[PDB]
């Protein structure tokens, strides 16, 4: 079945810049700005558009080693980005896939808001462990703060 988690978080980075950096170039930035959240991101197949498969490896010590994610949709017009966790980590005989949808919206002060949906598809019926969901938000928050700090400090990047 499908468990749907929604949350919002604020960012001090304007929407378009965050989308270009955090979303579209996350695969290159995350290991660079947060080597203690993500050790590496490998493009297995594809250029970054729909269908692209990436292997995200976590640092030694993390609960999970790696996941493979599939890019589902990249919507520059609406700053929407959809991707799915399709293998590794929590994926297995209880969990088919985690489908994620991110939307970045501008705020009048020049920051942004990230509206996030995480849709866990279980095979089960095992229920999705709350520890696992809380861990997903904590990681998302960690990556965002690290990417924010590096966009604030490198003004010529992603403009």
């Amino acid at each position: 079945g499908v468990f749907n988690y929604e949350t919002e978080t604020t960012s001090v980075i304007p929407a378009a810049r965050l989308f270009k950096a955090f979303i579209l170039d996350g695969d290159n930035l995350f290991p660079k700005v947060a080597p203690q959240a993500i050790s590496s991101v490998e493009n297995i197949e594809g250029n970054g558009g729909p269908g692209t498969i990436k292997k995200i490896s976590f640092p030694e010590g993390f609960p999970f080693k790696y996941v493979k994610d599939r890019v589902d949709e990249v919507d520059h017009t609406n700053f929407k980005y959809n991707y799915s966790v399709i293998e590794g980590g929590p994926i297995g005989d209880t969990l088919e896939k985690i489908s994620n949808e991110i939307k970045i919206v501008a705020t009048p002060d020049g920051g942004s808001i990230l509206k996030i949906s995480n849709k866990y598809h279980t095979k089960g019926d095992h229920e999705v462990k709350a520890e696992q969901v809380k861990a997903s938000k904590e990681m998302g928050e960690t990556l965002l703060r690290a990417v924010e700090s590096y966009l604030l400090a490198h003004s010529d990047a992603y403009n």
